[PDB]
DNA sequence: GCGTAATCTAATCAACA
DNA sequence: TGTGATTAGATTACGC
């Protein structure tokens, strides 16, 4: 009943890690910007940031 | 900065409440179906279902 | 002003590879 | 066999 597991390539992961090192708590504007930049739904990016902050 | 508060009209709330009374833990397919039906992003519908289960 | 949409942490599951 | 997705609790704080 779960969604298909989202896959991130090297460029998307690099951009996400750069934005995370800049700010671990991005606002809705920055999340929407990343969503339009790397072509990933914004909810997926919010989940990615939450998982990242959880692991560290 | 937070996202703008999503607004639901009477019809959207009615459809969501009927689907909730049918199944409080909808799969990704039903959430995407409701998203296409009432024209609301699927993440918003998942959040709505979680908040509903949270009240009840 | 209240109801409830939104966001976070802590925990757990499971899918693609 | 080894990280994205989901859930439950707390909270903050807009829209109507």
């Amino acid at each position: 009943a779960r969604r298909k597991r989202t896959t991130f390539n090297k460029t998307q992961l690099e951009i996400l890690v750069k934005s995370f090192n800049k700010d671990p708590y991005p606002g809705i504007g920055v999340r929407e910007h990343l969503a339009s930049l790397i072509q990933i739904p914004e909810s997926r990016i919010q989940v990615w940031f939450q998982n990242r902050r959880a692991r560290q």
